[PDB]
């Protein structure tokens, strides 16, 4: 409905060059981008009210986990060149935080084959070229808008979104809040 | 020479005299804390190496989440003098950080009572001296060590452990380095 900047998002001084239209950065070690993905459907929900032509990135993160996170940004770059985003995510999510079963690179390997991805395949994958591209540009990405902290929205790399400023009383209200930001930014 | 001062923990310049033996401080508010609890398990992975007769003592800090920050140092109080840290840590956390459903003290309540403590329990306790001399106990054990971050293990009032020179592209062997270097100055 109304925005106002500073409040449900901000506007950032040094504007992203060609940063995507829709930018989410997070962690398999950030509790809250948990629940963002598992419970709340953050994502989801703002790909249904999203305008035609407007496509959504999401990126992982480093600075969580120490050495492990750095893996796992790895992995996430695998995920994306397979595309099997949508088969891994969940599986990630609670092998590192809920049943603890990721605590080393090999164990992400085994959640791949798991979900039916050979390891051939993957080990293939893991060591390409396609894959280290995405990995550095997902550092990038980072280091261009100085992130300091997950989850995190950028919108056509100009605008990031303010959860804090966001009535967060009920959560269904909330999430097309955050929605419904996206989208007004987007277009703008 | 294998365990070195400055590497795997620094000395206080300043001992304290009758300082518990193993004592960790921590805040619901503290992301590594949230790591070092819910996923990496250092308390009973320390506690599990420790000689007999060596306790272990846990308490919350105030510099972090401010109103909030104080209302937990007291709920840890709370939880210190029923007796019922194991039934609330993980919700405090998971409210805090990942949730964020705690907002207020009596969000706080909440938790307590929905882990099975009843309201009229908990409301003598939060309101009793006992409750009130184990948050000054709390405070007053911060000041002697000049605590200004967290997470942070004090041994013997001497040393203060440093999980900066460890490891941690694995898990594990980051949690069984520090859990020995805990054993090692407990017996130093």
């Amino acid at each position: 409905a109304q925005y106002e900047d500073g409040k449900q998002y901000t506007t950032l001084e040094k504007p992203v060059a060609g940063a995507p239209q829709v930018l989410e950065f997070f962690s398999f070690f950030c509790p809250h981008c948990y629940q963002f993905e598992e419970v709340l459907h953050i994502s989801d929900n703002v790909k249904k009210k999203l305008p035609e032509g407007v496509k959504m990135t999401k990126y992982h993160v480093n600075f969580m986990g120490g050495d492990l996170g750095k893996d796992l940004t790895q992995a996430w770059a695998v995920a994306m060149a397979l595309g099997v985003e949508d088969k891994v995510t969940v599986p990630l999510f609670e092998g590192v935080q809920k049943t603890q079963t990721i605590r080393s690179a090999s164990d992400i390997r085994d959640v791949f084959i798991n979900a039916g991805i050979k390891g051939e395949e993957y080990d293939a994958a893991w060591n390409s070229f396609v894959v280290k591209s995405l990995v550095a540009q997902q550092e990038k990405a980072a280091a261009d808008v100085q992130l300091r902290g997950v989850p995190a929205m950028f919108v056509n790399g100009k605008y990031q979104l303010n959860p804090q400023g966001m009535d967060t009383s009920n959560m269904d209200v909330f999430v097309q809040q955050y929605a419904d930001t996206v989208k007004y930014l987007s277009e703008k």
